[PDB]
Parts: structure tokens; sequence; C-alpha cells
């Protein structure tokens, strides 16, 4: 077919086959998530999830990007249940507890790295079946801390800005930067990284989240009209759960019954172009565009490679990275002709 609709599934494909040194050289059509910590970034997360799902863990033993591919289902696809979870690394295993896949994903971040380091490129791989999420990919990336003008940056912090910059130096990368609004958001580190790669933020869309925990006299009506963040893509503006909410069981479906109230209150100008469903709708749009307008330049650099691997593997009579790359390249090549 042709359909705009089977462009999310067919790099969700690319992103299950490709090793990371593969996705390196291929430059899919994504959006990778850059925040601190602090940012709420987790929150934005499970707001399209639509449910919890991240390890609440204190500090992670190996931090590693997550790759998060949502689909929609109807509610007569039941596995019974209207919601299930499968990973890459346990192939067809279907997850129906969502606390069981929480525990898979810290399970998965346990793992000691190949290096003696913190931070680790081979993403987790989690694709989420559902009724109440909209058709869309993230690669979450570990979050980064603000380190206060004069302390030393730890090691940790300058291995996963190392991580982000390998993730969105991929130039087919959408960044979608994650700032709280109850922070100096000129000062932003995931604003501040991302003009690193992308300087007037052509490839950048801002998130801010925590819009009700603004100080007193203060208000988000200049960023979210747009005349603040230099970044090109958009500015959404969204409330998650607090840590508090969190660590009060509050669920994620009442938590954006909650934000809608927030914003409909306080902000009613802006309300039909912000918050969770506004934000996973866009998202969505914005992917299923980037990946059509990427994709002849995707199929090229796939059949350049495929071309250039097979002479590589014929030039031999190492050879085992080149036939892989060379096979995957090949099944990448014949998924991209089976669209138009
Ligand atoms: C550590 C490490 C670093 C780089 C590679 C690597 C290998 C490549 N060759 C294909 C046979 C091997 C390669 C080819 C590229 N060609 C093109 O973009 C075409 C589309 C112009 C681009 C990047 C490439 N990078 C592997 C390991």
């Amino acid at each position: 077919g042709s359909h705009m609709e089977a462009l999310i599934p067919v790099i969700n494909k690319l992103q299950d086959v490709f090793n990371t040194v593969g996705a390196d050289i291929i430059q899919l059509p994504q959006i990778v998530v850059v925040g601190t910590q602090s940012s709420g970034k987790s929150s934005v997360l499970e707001s399209l999830v639509g449910r919890d799902l991240l390890p609440r863990g204190t500090g992670i033993v190996t931090r590693r990007p997550l790759i998060l591919q949502l689909v929609h289902v109807s509610q007569e696809d039941k596995r019974e249940a209207e919601e299930w979870g499968k990973f890459l690394h346990t192939k067809n295993k279907l997850y129906t507890d969502f606390d069981e896949i929480r525990q898979e994903i810290e399970n998965e971040t346990e793992r000691i790295s190949g290096n003696n380091k913190g931070v680790s490129p081979e993403p987790i791989h989690l694709k989420i079946f559902s009724p109440n999420v909209v058709n869309l990919t993230l690669v979450d990336l570990p979050g980064m801390t603000k380190v206060p003008v004069g302390d030393q940056p730890k090691d940790i912090e300058l291995q996963i800005r190392e991580l982000i910059l390998r993730f969105i130096s991929n130039p087919n990368s959408i960044i979608l930067a994650v700032t709280a609004a109850n922070t100096d958001m000129a000062t932003s580190e995931a604003l501040k990284i991302s003009r690193e790669v992308d300087p007037d933020g052509r490839r950048t869309l801002a998130v801010i989240t925590k819009l009700d925990l603004m100080d007193a006299g203060t208000d988000a009506m200049d960023v979210l009209m747009g005349r603040v963040i230099p970044v090109k893509l958009g500015i959404i503006g969204v409330v998650n759960r607090s840590q508090l909410d969190i660590n009060n069981k509050k669920s994620v479906t009442d938590s954006i019954r909650d934000e809608y109230a927030f914003l409909q209150k306080k902000y009613p100008s802006l309300a039909n172009r912000n918050g969770t469903k506004y934000l996973a709708r866009t998202l969505n749009r914005l992917l299923m565009h980037h990946i059509r307008d990427c994709l002849p330049e995707l199929k090229t650099r796939i059949n350049v490679l495929a071309a250039q691997y097979q002479s590589l593997l014929n030039s031999y009579g190492r050879r085992k990275e080149a036939a892989d790359m060379l096979k995957a390249l090949q099944g990448a090549s014949q998924i991209i002709a089976e669209i138009r």
C-alpha cells in the first residue's frame, strides 16, 4: 500500500532489526526524548502510555535507552486483556501485568555494561498494545542532572551527555526537549545540549512540564505563545503526576482529567493546543510526516549501504559483522519496497 499509517510500523521493524552500530549508520527517522531527571520526562512517557510503567528507582546501575513503541488496537483484540506488552529480548512472551513489565525494564537496566560504566547505548525494545494509546514511537534517553555553576560534572553525567549526543547527532532524529516550567528555561539543559547538533531548533520540539508548579507572579504565557524558546517544531505545555501523586499511587488517567481541568481554568486561550491528548496526537502526526519526508533518503542510503556491504563481503572471499549487516539491510530494503 501507499498508507501514511504504514510508516511508523515500518520504522518500528527497522528499530528491532539493527544493533546500536547499525542504527547509527542507517540514521532512522525517530523521536529522541532529551531532559533532566527532574524535568518529569518519565511522567510525560507514562502520560502517553496512559498508565505507570517505568521503574521508580533511586539510581540506575546501567542507564540505557528505552525504544517505546505504542500501537493503537480495537477493544475486540483481547489476549482477556485490552492492553499488553512485548520486549524484543523476550521474543513473543506477552505481558498482561504492567507491574511485570516495569520489573522487566528494571531487570534490563541491572545488566552490567560490556565496559565499566553506568551508561550503555544498548536500548531496551518495548512495544505496548492498547486502545488508549495513539500510534507513536519514542527513544527515551537517560535523564541529565543540571550541574550548579562551579560544581565539577561527575563522570556518569559526562557519559549520559555523550550518549545523548550519540543519538541526537542522527540528522533524522527529532529532539523532544523536556523542561520543567518551574526552572530557568533560557538555561534548560535539554535546550543547551540540543543546540550542539540543532542550533536553530529546526528539528527540536519543546515540552514544558509542571505548569501548575510555577513560582507565584510568573506564568507560561510567553513560552506557550511561542515568543521565548528558539525551537521551530512547536511548544506544548503539560501537567503530569507530581512525585507526591506517584508516591500516593494517583492513576495517570486521573492526572490527565486534572490536567485538562487546570488548563481550562488557568489557560483557556491555550487549552486546545496543550495537554496530554494534544501532545499525543501532535507527536503521532509529526512522526508520520517526518518518516514520509525521510523515506526516499532512507531507501536510497539502505540500497547504497547494501551494495557497499555486499562489496566489502565479496572482498573477503569481521566477516560476521559485514554479513549480519548486509542481511539486515536486504530485509530493510524489501520492507521499504512494500510501500508505494
Ligand atoms: C566504528 C564504525 C564506524 C563506521 C562504520 C561504517 C561503515 C560503513 N561501510 C558500509 C560498508 C562498511 C559505512 C558506510 C556509509 N555509507 C554511506 O553512508 C553511503 C550511503 C554514502 C556510511 C557510514 C559507514 N560507517 C562501521 C563501524
